[PDB]
């Protein structure tokens, strides 16, 4: 069962161990791992890049990692729409652009758990 | 120990199982807990109500629930700063306005768990 997972603001332990577990993926706002992260933990699917009061993360991933025990898709669209691109557990995308290969926006993605 | 919290994509399963704990709070972007929320699990401390990727929710929150097992204050200004208002547990704020007697935009925070 994979679901549309609720934003939430969670203690460092908390998330700590989210991330012990090893089935997420950390987005950041620079490349190269620089900058703030919004973590996910899976499994989860997301149609289009928003969250509650407002949130709009589309136009903001430049770098992505993936937990040990995850695996990310990524769609050019949202609804999980047209091309897609493929990221396996540990893997680490220094530049997320269509110049190195991937997408300069992805608008919907599904994380899941190996 | 309370520090500032981290914003995560969870879910449900998770979430529910943080809600079941008891210590939490729900920010609701219409008032009467109508419309989409923004789930915090404590205990955290927010000196500004921002989080990654450009994620800015100030202005947004009009009702809040607070868990059975949770105290919620919020401030005024940023950074702990001048007035406050407290919210018991398992309390309910249909309306949160300075009319109603809290603030038209509360700018910090502080969640306990007890």
């Amino acid at each position: 069962t994979i679901e549309v997972p609720v934003l939430t603001f969670v203690p460092v332990q908390v998330s700590a161990e989210l991330e012990n577990r090893g089935c997420w993926v950390k987005f950041f706002d620079k490349k190269n791992f620089q900058g703030d992260s919004l973590f996910l933990s899976g499994p989860a699917t997301l149609p289009r890049l928003i969250g509650p009061f407002g949130y709009d993360w589309e136009n903001k991933v430049r770098s992505v990692k993936v937990g040990p025990r995850a695996n990310l898709t990524i769609f050019d669209n949202h609804n999980y729409r047209d091309e897609d691109k493929f990221l396996d557990a540990g893997a680490n995308v220094a530049n997320l652009s269509k110049e190195m290969g991937f997408f300069d926006n992805f608008r919907s993605m599904v994380l899941n758990c190996i």
